[PDB]
């Protein structure tokens, strides 16, 4: 099964500049020759150019919306074509409003694909329940069928048609919601394992359930949207909203070494990793490693091992 790897050095959808540079670090670590030794064939898109919205007026308190709205546009044309070759879709984030266009784009192919979401947050916030207005933190209330019509038609927005409905996605990680955002998940009925299902199950028991709820009646297309800060940030730093008590690194590769298993993985974001906020030179290397590691998991390196077939060792 064919990989195409999608740049989206892209910033706008938070106040915080940097994230656009995440592409070229983990490129920098040599991310797309690693893949390439994986059982996959590799293709890279290169990173998409982004052309930047003059005069992009705050629409209400919804900052950067036309440029956010463009950039995510352009990202779903791009991945629903590489979709329609029936290749997997990995695009290496800037920041998570970038799914928007990731996801919607993966919908147009895979109209009955479910999402995994690891994140330490939600990005629920509407227009509406937005503290800040940065679209970063609104990337599923653009995506959600059941929010269709709760807020204001953004500008740069109207190419949108709400992809997956409330039932189709799964959080992992949840550890630091808005009193919004939690009434959202709760009204909308999302299924979640929040840190404290995830102390309470385990991880592993964690990902049981999370397959049967996704694939228990039908077998379908898994979009894993990975935003890096839904691991502890001992693990991973150089991200904008880091929050104390995260997915452990391990939970981490296990969470993509069962997704792998599953043989449905048909769409990866990879989000949020900003090489400029790492304390240390050291933070950022312990980020890129953490993200390329991830990636790797999800296309099939085992922690315990792996070996060419028809090949005799010894
Ligand atoms: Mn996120
Ligand atoms: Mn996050």
């Amino acid at each position: 099964k064919p990989i195409e790897i999608i740049g989206a050095p892209f910033s706008k959808g938070c106040p915080r500049g940097g994230v656009e540079k995440g592409p070229a670090a983990l490129r920098k670590a040599g991310l797309v020759e690693k893949l390439k030794e994986t059982e996959y064939n590799v293709r890279d898109h290169g990173d998409l150019a982004f052309v930047d919205v003059p005069n992009d007026s705050p629409f209400q308190i919804v900052k950067n919306p036309r440029s956010v709205g463009k950039a995510n546009e352009q990202l779903a044309a791009v991945v629903a074509e590489t979709q329609k070759n029936g290749t997997i879709s990995v695009v290496l984030g800037g920041d998570h409003s970038m799914a928007i266009g990731s996801i919607s784009g993966h919908a147009r192919v895979h109209p009955d694909l479910a999402v995994i979401w690891v994140d330490a947050h939600t990005d629920i916030n509407t227009p509406l329940t937005t503290s800040s207005g940065n679209l970063a933190g609104q990337p599923v209330a653009f995506l959600l069928k059941e929010l269709k019509g709760k807020f204001p038609d953004v500008p740069g927005f109207s190419w949108v048609t709400p992809a997956i409905s409330a039932k189709d996605i799964v959080y992992i990680g949840l550890r630091d919601v808005d009193p919004g955002e939690h009434y959202i998940i709760k009204t909308l009925g999302i299924k979640y394992f929040s840190m404290t299902e995830v102390d309470k199950l385990g991880i592993g028991k964690v990902m049981e359930e999370t397959f049967s709820y996704l694939l228990g009646r039908k077998k379908r297309p898994i979009h894993l949207s990975f935003d890096v800060d839904g691991l502890d940030p001992v693990f991973t730093p150089a991200t904008g909203t880091p929050v104390v008590g995260g997915l452990s690194y391990r939970e981490g590769l296990y969470i993509t070494e069962e997704i792998y298993k599953t043989g449905l993985l048909s769409g990866l974001d990879i989000m949020e990793v900003n090489p400029t906020l790492g304390k240390t030179p050291e933070e950022v290397t312990r980020t890129v490693n953490t993200a390329v590691a991830l990636t790797l998991s999800a296309f099939g390196t085992k922690r315990e091992g792996n070996h060419k077939p028809e090949t005799d060792y010894l």
